[PDB]
């Protein structure tokens, strides 16, 4: 068994895939182990003004991601969260910019980018002091409760909860603000995981921040998903993952993605002995506007 360190240091792959022809970027990755392989969903931006979602074909090795297929979704599930909700034998794809503040689709075969149900409401509430409104949800459960976490591009991280029996369902309208900092410091792309192999419940939160050298992640930890969060690696010079410690040669940004989860279920479990981050990065010298930033997947592996 292993523990999470209070500071982090990684090595990185190069960019793992080029976007489908006609797309500018692949973003906001969510991944699960599936069939002994990896199943990845993502945001895309085209080479014009439009957003969508996609999945990759199954692939076994991270170096196979470059030749995995890229499958555009008919239902746009921007900034998706993929997981298997084991208690009801159902796969969940949570996302934003759907019919309500957050939405989810259901499926029995998550490999089919276009085999999902029509949307169901995941969250119908709003937040104060945000120009974007709610963004970048994730969903995670323990033995009693399912939790919704999200951001607001406003320095704040939010949480909603429901008894686990009630899921899949709408978390409702209410949320609690659980962290608040400068806007750049707790910006977006929040993720929460159960650290496996621990003698007491241990949860890891990462939040994307805007740094002087680029996008990076700050980490927080908690003893309970419904408890308070304490900063862990939470500065740009000693971050969870960023230019300071990523070993990434092709990107300064370490941005919206997913730690590599050890199982696909709602506990969002990670193996601290084999910590890896599937992130979005981009060539530092290409800085177009219009949301055309050429984000690509990359993989950090914890030393
Ligand atoms: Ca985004
Ligand atoms: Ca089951
Ligand atoms: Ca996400
Ligand atoms: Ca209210
Ligand atoms: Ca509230």
């Amino acid at each position: 068994q292993c523990g999470l360190p209070s500071t982090y240091s990684w090595t990185s792959t190069g960019p793992l895939a080029e976007p489908k022809d006609g797309w500018a970027s692949l973003k906001d990755f969510t991944a699960v182990p599936y069939n002994g392989q990896y199943l990845v969903y993502a945001t895309y931006h085209d080479t014009g003004t439009s957003w969508g979602s996609m999945n990759f074909g199954l692939f076994s090795n991270w170096s196979d991601m470059a030749t995995a297929s890229q499958n555009a979704m008919t239902q746009s599930t921007v900034a998706p969260t993929l997981f298997y909700f084991e208690p009801k034998d159902v796969w969940i794809l949570a996302y934003q910019w759907g019919p309500t503040a957050f939405s989810y689709l259901t499926s029995s075969d998550p490999t089919d980018a276009n085999g999902w149900s029509s949307p169901q409401p995941l969250f119908s509430g709003s937040i104060s002091d945000s120009d974007t409104g709610v963004i970048d949800q994730t969903v995670i459960g323990d033995s009693t409760t399912m939790y919704l976490f999200f951001a607001g591009d406003n320095g704040r991280i939010y949480r909603a909860s429901m008894p686990i029996d009630q899921f899949p369902g709408d978390f409702g309208t209410e949320s609690e603000i659980i962290l608040s900092d400068e806007r750049n410091n707790l910006f977006e792309a929040v993720q929460v995981y159960t650290v496996s192999g621990q003698s007491k419940d241990t949860y890891l939160m990462i939040v994307e921040a805007i740094g002087a050298q680029g996008r990076y992640f700050r980490s927080f930890t908690a003893d309970s998903l419904g408890g308070s969060w304490t900063p862990q690696a939470a500065t740009e010079s000693a971050p969870f993952a960023g230019k300071a410690n990523s070993g990434a040669t092709w990107t300064d940004d370490i941005s919206h993605g997913d730690l590599v989860r050890s199982t696909p279920d709602q506990t969002m479990s990670i193996d601290p002995c084999n910590l890896q981050l599937l992130y979005q990065g981009r060539d530092p010298s290409l800085n177009p506007g219009y949301d055309l930033l050429p984000y690509r997947p990359g993989l950090l592996t914890l030393k």
